């Protein structure tokens, strides 16, 4: 259908345009949409986009409005009094401010539909929120609605939640607009999705993302495909990727690099409110925080994450147990055999399941998969589901069966409880890749695993030298493999903090030299320096000049192929701010060749300085553009869990950052 109403060029500073006239008499039924395309890259804290309204005494607390905040949360309220209704619907990280420069774009769409009796908002053709009520209000069958109104909600006479913006774009219409309707009206995204909602990982939220610049110009990505929120482990969590091979324009649709199947991969809408957004998946494996690398003598692309088996996360987590056992010079996966009080068992050789208190190797062997087969024959378990229908999360049988795996809560034969690292390969460039195989323990018997930093490995221009930092307490421990990742040793360096999540990624300055930017405890990213390839590692220093919390954020951080003002560029990646993950940041660095430091020259705001900015990724594009993905929402924050497609890709070049 048409509008029943239009208008634009709407410039809202601080005082409300009145259109009660053009639209009130307009109105009719009981269903409405509002389509918006309006701009806020100076938002008050709190403001009103538009307003219906009972502007007469005493009736202050009935209007329809649609806000937002300076955090970039969306919402709507529909109040009235008499009916004894007040709804308010939000979501936090909706909106975008600024892009290179500009003033964005937003599109909104909000339909009230009344005979589902159901909410709902999109804003740059992703939906928000949906909310399906039993007692349904029409936005316009408030009592005694007689204003509409622009940038503000019309209250006993006054003027309150005073929006700065604009309004370049509004229509209505008397009728609840479809799926379908709404997905036809044109956006203009400064970003697009690589990963999201309803895509094949069949995954509602997404962390921690990854990119990568492959040598024959495709682009790969990684990233936490999570099931369960946006929780970390434990969790259901696979690791998906997906590659472009037009420069970032468009992404194939996302495989998977890493998955377990002890759960079903479910599209679930995770609780938000206080009482039950913690609800966790207790009983899965997962992967989680990954990294990827190229390496040039083989030509692979080799990726990494972490391991938790079922209900495993960092927090309960075995430490002083990596999980194997050493065997003169070998180490040995242990497994505990259902009724066993103890890990009696090992895998040996070609798989063997090796019993350890009688020496004996057993009718059971590991494939390649991590299953477990008896006299060949695979073995299986029952899967789980999740679903809160009793109003609670539960996890239960499903009816499907699927090979049984050592990391799986309902396995014959189960690993340590505690944190491994495994890495996979891919002999296609991500159109495919191998069965995982676990890294072996590099800190002893009695330690476990380190934790991978997430984002980029490092693979030296040089030589054949492939380097993964991970993290421990005390430490920055790099992997390094001159084998195309089929041995690995490692190189461990002391950093001034116990039990941080020090988070580093490394760039080659030149020939040899690697620095490392990693989170730190401090409120400042910290760094250190090699130059013999990581073999040994200089003492910590830290960047001034931009600011983290206290708790931190993940940095991503590229040597830029091209000269910049003459010199050697880096560019980090990160939010700037010491409240939250918010203020993003890419920040370019010129190399000083006298002593390898690095002038902090240029700081390119991504969004606003109150929007959401949080773990990210960057790579060098092909055609020297930069890519950005980035947590476009505060995922530290516990207002701002489980929102989905808020992990976006933007495109840069360097004169808009400089």
């Amino acid at each position: 259908i048409s509008p029943i109403f239009q208008g634009g060029s709407y410039q809202l500073n601080n005082k409300s345009i009145d259109i009660s006239s053009l639209l009130l008499d307009k109105l009719s039924g009981e269903s409405q949409t509002v389509v918006m395309k309006f701009k806020a890259d100076k938002p008050n804290s709190l403001q009103a986009l538009f307003g219906l309204s009972n502007s007469k005494a005493g009736f202050k607390n009935n209007y329809f409005s649609i806000f937002m905040r300076d955090s970039g949360e969306i919402g709507v309220e529909i109040r009235d009094a008499q009916k004894g209704i007040n709804y308010l619907f939000s979501r936090p990280a909706s909106l975008w401010g600024k892009h290179k420069g500009q003033a964005v774009e937003n599109t909104l769409v909000f339909v009230s539909d009344s005979k589902d009796k159901t909410y709902t908002m999109y804003v740059n053709g992703i939906e928000v929120f949906s909310e399906t009520v039993d007692t349904f209000l029409p936005i316009s069958n408030i009592n005694g609605i007689d204003k509409a109104t622009l940038g503000a909600v019309n209250r006993e006479g006054k003027e309150h939640y005073l929006a700065k913006g604009s309004i370049d774009e509004i229509s209505l219409f008397n009728k609840a607009i479809s799926d379908q309707e709404v997905s036809t009206i044109p956006l203009s995204n400064p970003f697009q999705l690589i990963f999201q909602s309803g895509d094949s990982t069949q995954a509602n939220y997404f962390r921690i993302p990854t990119l990568y610049t492959l040598s024959s110009g495709r682009v790969l990505s990684s990233i936490d495909a999570r099931y369960g929120g946006t929780h970390d482990s434990k969790s259901k969590i696979n690791i998906a990727t997906s590659y472009s091979d037009d420069n970032g324009k468009t992404w194939s649709e996302p495989i998977f690099a890493m998955k377990f199947n002890d759960y079903e991969e479910q599209l679930v809408y995770w609780p938000r409110d206080n009482k039950l957004k913690n609800s966790q998946i207790s009983g899965s494996a997962s992967f989680i925080d990954s990294s990827i690398v190229e390496d040039k003598k083989s030509g692979k692309t080799i990726l990494l994450a972490d391991v938790m088996p079922a209900g495993i996360g960092n927090n309960n987590a075995n430490k002083a147990d990596s999980g194997f056992k050493e065997i003169n010079g070998h180490y040995y996966l242990k497994l505990k055999k259902n009724g066993d009080n103890d890990f009696r068992y090992t895998v040996r050789e070609n798989g063997v399941v090796y019993n350890e208190t009688t020496n004996k190797p057993t009718n059971y062997t590991i494939n390649d998969k991590y299953e477990v087969l008896e006299g060949g024959k695979s073995l299986t378990v029952e899967q789980y589901s999740v679903d809160f229908d009793s109003g609670s999360l539960r996890e239960r049988h499903n009816g499907k069966q699927v090979p049984m795996n050592v990391f799986y809560k309902d396995s014959l034969f189960k690993v340590t409880p505690t944190n491994y690292i495994a890495m996979t390969t891919s002999q296609n460039r991500g159109e495919s890749w191998e069965q995982f195989k676990l890294l072996p323990p590099f800190l002893g018997e009695k330690h476990n695993g380190t934790y991978l930093c997430p984002g980029q490995g490092l693979a030296l221009k040089s030589s054949n030298r492939l380097i993964f930092a991970t993290y421990t307490s005390g430490e920055l421990t790099y992997l390094i493999s001159d084998d195309s990742g089929q041995t690995w040793k490692k190189s461990s360096a002391s950093i001034p903090f116990k039990n941080a999540t020090a988070e580093a990624q490394m760039v080659e300055l030149r020939d040899g030299v690697i620095r490392t930017f990693f989170r730190t405890t401090t409120g400042k990213i910290a760094y250190m320096t090699s130059r013999d390839s990581g073999e040994t590692w200089s003492k910590v220093s830290y960047i001034d000049g931009i600011q983290q919390t206290s708790y931190g954020t993940q940095v991503s951080a590229i040597k830029y192929s091209q000269l910049i003002d003459g010199k050697e560029a880096v560019i980090l990646s990160t939010p700037n701010s010491r409240s939250g993950r918010k203020g993003g940041q890419l920040v370019v660095g010129l190399v000083n060749k006298e002593d390898d430091s690095i002038d902090w020259k240029y700081h390119y705001d991504i969004d606003l300085p109150s929007y959401g900015y949080a773990y990210s990724a960057i790579t060098e594009l092909p055609n020297h553009h930069i890519g950005v993905l980035f947590e476009k929402y505060d995922s530290w924050s516990r207002n701002e869990l489980h929102l989905s497609n808020v992990v976006q890709y933007i495109d840069l070049e360097i004169n808009d950052l400089t």
